[PDB]
């Protein structure tokens, strides 16, 4: 898997578990084509979204349903979702780990791109 | 103003100047309609995007063109843009300051919401 | 002022009001000497800590009492405090804005350094 | 190991490798007693700092030498170091992962506390 997403909860100090997200690829008509989704594990991770053959160069969006997470906890959130939009593989296939750290009125997202 | 955006550069320790952004509002047919746009000033701030009367309840998206900012400084960053999507004014008018803190492979965004 | 600190609350989307902090300056004998202190205002800002003449070159530490802030809101946070340690004015006088963004198990801190 | 530290580099999109840090425990005279140190691995992690028996309740500081890291990269940094100060184990032994995300003029630190 060349794409993994990890989500953490800055209020509880924990992995953010059962967070849903969808991954889209930008089509030629500039619309977002869904192609993968899942929800984070007990470790806050979502693995197995795609394969090296399928994950070709292009622009991808990860839309993380943070609002449902905060709703489940009874805490009023600001954002509808956290969106991470990036071009992949522009220099060849890489492993991408996208990390998101969530608070009700703020989030951070980082990419760690390795070999 | 009821909506202000501030952008900071975490590599240089400075305001992020001349950063373009576009704001959109979700229409009744679920499409993103253009709402306003502008570029940050020398203080990293963009003021005057809207007015209290125009900024009605709805779902708004701010798309901040962080990629062009980094490319002009010679850096090829990870993100295409930083997007902030939120419901505004659901419990009456509020003032929103969106802050974005930028690095080449990371950004943070925060909102400070005040009751006018 | 040459040194300003701004503190924001990422749980409530608000300035972090009445947050205490102490500033220290490293002495010639390598101990931390008291330099200034104060609490944030209703805007989450603490101004007036020092002056251009007093704020000489050196290593400064700002210790922000984030634990008391969260405890007064009913939260038992992870950190005892947020500490910001930095060399100031090494290439002549600068203006420093330190920003801290607080959550119960996380904080971020940023500096914006401007040449007066 | 009840204490692990992970450091990431927000400029390069990578683990922050060979970052030195020291862990201190606050003594009865309010001074900081060193007790563990190390440098991060190729994955940006530092494991094996302490043991469950030794890591008793108390106030601990992790001082991460971020300034040497940025110096090694030729990039002017703001902070002398990143300090993480916390009380441990106040409700019994936990596993603590301290994460730090570094930029030249900013850092973030988070704690994930699990079982
Ligand atoms: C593939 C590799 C060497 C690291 C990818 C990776 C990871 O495997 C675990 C991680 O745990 C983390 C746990 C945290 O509490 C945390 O704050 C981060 C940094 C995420 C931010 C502040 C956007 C990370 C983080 O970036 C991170 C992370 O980037
Ligand atoms: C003097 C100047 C051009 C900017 C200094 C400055 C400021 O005057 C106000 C600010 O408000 C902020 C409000 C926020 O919600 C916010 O998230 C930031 C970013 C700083 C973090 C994530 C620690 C800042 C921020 O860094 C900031 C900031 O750096
Ligand atoms: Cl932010
Ligand atoms: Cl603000
Ligand atoms: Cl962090
Ligand atoms: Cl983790």
């Amino acid at each position: 898997c060349p794409l993994m997403v990890k989500v953490l909860d800055a209020v509880r100090g924990s992995p953010a578990i059962n967070v849903a997200m969808h991954v889209f690829r930008k089509a030629a008509d500039d619309t977002w084509e869904p192609f993968a989704s899942g929800k984070t594990s007990e470790s806050g991770e979502l693995h197995g979204l795609t394969t090296e053959e399928e994950f070709v160069e292009g622009i991808y969006k990860v839309e993380i349903d943070t609002k449902s997470y905060w709703k489940a906890l009874g805490i009023s959130p600001f954002h509808e979702h956290a969106e991470v939009v990036f071009t992949a593989n522009d220099s060849g296939p890489r492993r991408y780990t996208i990390a998101a750290l969530l608070s009700p009125y703020s989030y951070s997202t980082t990419a760690v791109v390795t070999n």
